[PDB]
């Protein structure tokens, strides 16, 4: 029996809706549920579900280096299996490992339609409009590195406004979108659940970056490349195409 | 140094130009070539490029179970890495090692513009515009393995004319396209660079799958988690995109 940290995040990872309490696995739905399901069936194991305890998905303390969220519960041997839309990046992967991604996705642009805002550069070159980011996650931690001049610029800004315009969750960034002026840096497969259910929403610019999400291990474990392997199968016979469907598709705007 | 197998494909790799003779790995130029030198800079290897022999990428042949191309190179520990629009797929996975992917992709449609046809499905079925793709690429594996109707049913015309509608190239799949009718199953990256160039030609439908192009290694090599890490930081310093702005109507 494996150990499968996760986070709630729609629609990757959710509370089944019940008029009762549920137990166990049974509470979880999501494309995330899906795919630990799929790959259950794959490659032979059972599993018992546990939402990472500090709510976080993976940040090294700057001061200190230590790590926390799902990334730690990884690297102290506390689960097997890291299954949610963990982005696989360079300093993750060198601390923990992770299985080639189930998707790809990018930074972009959350914000309304009909404005004259076109790119992430018609944001930093003003400040009327805020903008910002979750706190520490992988959209961040591109800003804070990039000596992209752009980038830097927004990273300056977000960087000196982190009370106010950094964000704990998608959630949070979402509705400050929906109820004030701002635009809210998030990753694309986000967006798109986003915008196919608020028709006011619209992505702005195309992808700012490139990464993917993948299922991540300790460092060194047997399956890391044991599902990346079934991932490919899954890819392949275009499962992984229907679970996007399944928990993506809206009914248009 | 290492030793890099390579194939000749653009624009990923092709022979530089020059008025005098190159030598060494300064015959080279291309988007992997780029890759192969920013890897080099930050791993700390030298390597030596060689062309593989056979001119193929790596299949199984369903007789024997030989496998050719820069796959065998990497499982008969000829070459160390192969450097390459090399796509990750799972039975290439069973047998050599991979990074994580320098560029994500699909297998979609190359045809002309102004036409009916608007999807895969709109070519399964009829048999007046001929289809393929080239012989023995992934492309044509998974249509070879699929279960999904409209692309068994298009497995089985092309497996039917495989004389007639598979081809040896990318190139050749083009060249089809452009002078008789005939639409070319082939990857997206590849369909964005010939419709950069050719613009009567355009992508029909979206991408009809979804892989990435890895660094192969021999299986265990210690050099496919390091260059899933050199990767991951090219990326995210912006150069992977400026290497496709730069090699890519
Ligand atoms: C839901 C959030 C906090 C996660 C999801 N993937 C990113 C990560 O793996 O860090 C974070 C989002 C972001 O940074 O835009
Ligand atoms: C250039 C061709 C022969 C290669 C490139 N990638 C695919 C591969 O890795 O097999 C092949 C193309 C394709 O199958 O459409
Ligand atoms: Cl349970
Ligand atoms: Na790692
Ligand atoms: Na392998």
């Amino acid at each position: 029996s494996l150990i499968v940290t996760t986070i709630l995040e729609e629609p990757y990872v959710l509370f089944k809706k019940s008029d009762k309490p549920l137990y166990g696995n049974d509470r979880f739905e999501g494309y995330c549920i899906d795919l630990l399901r799929e790959l259950s069936t794959i490659l032979g194991f059972t599993y018992e579900i546990r939402l990472v305890e500090d709510g976080k998905y993976g940040a090294q303390d700057d001061v200190n280096g230590q790590w926390n969220g799902m990334v730690r519960e990884l690297i102290d041997h506390k689960a097997d299996l890291a299954v949610a839309p963990l982005a696989i990046t360079y300093v993750r992967e060198k601390v923990i490992d992770f299985s080639k991604p189930f998707m790809t996705l990018g930074i972009s642009i959350l914000y309304r339609k009909g404005t004259p805002i076109d790119s992430a550069d018609d944001l930093a070159k003003q400040t009327k409009i805020e903008y910002g980011a979750v706190e520490d996650g992988a959209t961040m931690t591109f800003f804070k590195k990039s000596k992209i001049s752009t980038y830097d610029k927004m990273w300056a800004f977000m960087s000196s406004r982190r009370q106010s315009v950094l964000v704990k969750s998608n959630e949070e960034g979402i509705q400050r979108v929906l109820t004030s002026d701002y635009a809210f840096l998030m990753e694309s497969t986000t967006i798109e659940f986003v915008t196919q259910r608020n028709c006011n929403l619209t992505q702005i610019g195309g992808l700012i970056d490139s990464k993917g999400y993948g299922v991540g291990t300790p460092m060194g474990s047997p399956y890391a490349d044991k599902i990346t392997i079934a991932i490919l199968q899954l890819q392949e016979e275009g499962k992984l195409h229907m679970m996007k469907e399944k928990w993506w598709r809206g009914n248009g705007c």
